[PDB]
Order: structure tokens, then sequence, then C-alpha cells
């Protein structure tokens, strides 16, 4: 799809069977998910915002669907303002920024 | 031009006379720049997300040039790590999301 930015840009993700709403966010390197349940272990990881840094979990291999694209990948999960679609699964589903 | 997300995708602006490297940032309402001087009445402002909050100063209408794009519109000045482009401005360059 095209996606024009007057209105944020919030989308429909799946994730551990479950439906959720979710922010695509390039500003963001990294997704980060409201906490839930994940599969396997994880690994800590320390991500920059505007205000400071935050520690988060850090789970990989990580079954997700995004606007209805199937992707495998890096979720971050943590207290995130709203879940957030980053550039490292926005670029697995061929997304691009365009003018 | 189509900027893939495989970096940050910034790029060059000029602002008040100046050029400032910028992030353009789907997931910001808001476009923030680091301290400098902008001509103009000012209201204070607390912008935040997952690492806490800042305090910074909105300027209305104010010119940007971005990508050799110009547009106008609000600013917001203060201790961001990182000047953003956000949504307010992107909408004005026909920024958009493809995938
Ligand atoms: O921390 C923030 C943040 O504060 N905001 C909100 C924001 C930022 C700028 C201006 C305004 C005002 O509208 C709001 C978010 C928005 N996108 C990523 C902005 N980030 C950065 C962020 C987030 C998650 C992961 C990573 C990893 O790299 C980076
Ligand atoms: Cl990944
Ligand atoms: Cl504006
Ligand atoms: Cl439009």
């Amino acid at each position: 799809p095209q996606i024009t930015l007057w209105k944020r840009p919030l989308v429909t993700i799946k994730i551990g069977g479950q439906l959720k709403e979710a922010l695509l966010d390039t500003g963001a390197d990294d997704t980060v998910i409201e906490e839930m349940s994940l599969p396997g272990r994880w690994k800590p990881k320390m991500i920059g915002g505007i205000g400071g840094f935050i520690k988060v979990r850090q789970y990989d291999q990580i079954i997700i669907e995004i606007c209805g694209h199937k992707a495998i990948g890096t979720v971050l999960v943590g207290p995130t303002p709203v879940n957030i679609i980053g550039r490292n699964l926005l670029t697995q589903i061929g997304c691009t920024l365009n003018f």
C-alpha cells in the first residue's frame, strides 16, 4: 500500500496469535511491543529515546505480521507509549519513504 | 526520491539560515530541532516517548527546506539528541510510506 502521513500511520499487526495496533515508525531502529509473552530466551537491549535511554528485552526470530505481510525478526518488549514497527521490520517487508 | 530503511533516513535540512542533518520520522507527530535561534513568539511544551520527556519551545510558521522541498509549519526547539522531521512537515513535502 501507500500510506500518507496526515494521520499517524497505525496498522494492525499479528503477534502471538493476537491482533494489535502498531505505528510504522521510520525514526525507530527497532521494533518495540508492549508487555506480552514471547517464546524463547531474551537478551538486554538499550534503546536511545528523545528523552533518554531505557533498557528493554530482546527476543529474536519472532513471527509477526504487519498489515497482513508476514515477517520474522527481532522484537523488543518494554514500556513503549504505543507498539512500534521500526526499521528492522520495515526493511524486511520492503517499506520505503517516497517523495 | 526513494529512501530505503537499511540505515537511518537522515537528510539535510535548511532552517533559520542554517544547515542541519535531520531524521525523517514517521513516528513523530511534530518536528523537533536542537537548540538554535528562531524568530517570533514561542510557547513552552513537553514532548516525550519511551525514554522520557523534554521541554521544548514551540515556534509557529517556520519555513524549512527538506531535501530541497520547501514547507512551513510548527517547529519545536529543545535538547533533542537527534533533529527530527515529524509528520507535520513530512506531509508538506509529499512524503509517504510504500510497500
Ligand atoms: O524515543 C522516541 C520518542 O520520544 N519519540 C516520540 C517523539 C519524537 C520526536 C518528537 C515528538 C513530538 O511529536 C515525539 C519517538 C517517535 N519515533 C521514534 C521516537 N523516539 C525514538 C525511538 C523510539 C523507539 C525505538 C528507538 C530505537 O531507535 C528510538
Ligand atoms: Cl530483524
Ligand atoms: Cl504544523
Ligand atoms: Cl497527500
